[PDB]
């Protein structure tokens, strides 16, 4: 009529690894996917969900806990039973599949995070490099008047002092850069999957740090060309 403890157990264990293995699956084909064309908004909302995900693994860990307390109740009953090897396969099946998959969110979930932090730092290097870069294109303009080229010369000096300012700003993109392609290799150390998305980043830094060094180079130029 009722079917036994045991065999009800072995049962559930199976389920509740088969929703883990399923939590796996989608995080597997989430951390697959790159980046679009709004990387802040996107890399934002997957944070959101990143961390609910990780939410749902552990509400599955408290049915975990909750089935081997069971199972070792059973377990402990003195009569004999064939099926208690497969009792306990089972439940350390389960709870290697339970260790694995909090490991997997929350390494997805730091992935996640330290990638944010890389773009919004190129973001806002960008804004500042077109800011000045447009002061140095104006500094090219050959000017009128003797004092025009004092302005010019002036113009020059600020735009030295700006840009030599920066350095924190990228000294700590270069950081977050270092922090995010870390992480991406422990990911792939500990669960054999790639980093489909540092390498986009990468670029954009290494661009952007060529742009501040020519500004700064340029901008030497163009004051030595004044001088003379």
């Amino acid at each position: 009529q009722e079917e036994s403890r045991c065999q009800r157990c072995i049962s559930e264990l199976k389920d509740i690894r088969l929703q883990l293995e399923a939590c796996e699956t989608r995080t597997v084909h989430r951390l697959r996917l790159p980046l679009d064309k709004e990387p802040a908004r996107e890399c934002a909302q997957r944070i959101a969900e990143q961390q609910k995900a990780q939410a749902e693994v552990e509400g599955l860990g408290k049915g975990v806990a909750r089935l081997s307390a069971e199972a070792e109740k059973v377990l402990a009953l003195p009569e004999p039973s064939p099926a208690a090897p497969t009792l306990r396969s089972e439940l350390e099946l389960t709870l290697g599949k339970l260790e694995q998959v909090r490991s997997l969110s929350a390494i997805y979930l730091e992935k996640l995070k330290t990638i944010s932090l890389v773009i919004r730092g190129t973001q806002g290097a960008e804004e500042v490099l077109r800011a000045h870069e447009e002061q140095l294109k104006e500094a090219q303009a050959v000017p009128a008047t003797l004092p025009e080229l004092e302005a010019t010369k002036a113009s020059l000096k600020k735009l030295r002092a700006q840009a030599e300012a920066q350095q924190p700003t990228f000294d700590a993109l270069r950081d977050e850069l270092r922090g995010a392609q870390e992480v991406g290799e422990r990911l792939q150390q500990r669960h054999g999957e790639r980093d489909v998305e540092v390498e986009r980043w990468r670029e954009r830094v290494a661009q952007l740090l060529e742009r501040w060094q020519a500004v700064l180079a340029q901008t030497d130029v163009r004051q030595r060309e004044l001088e003379q």
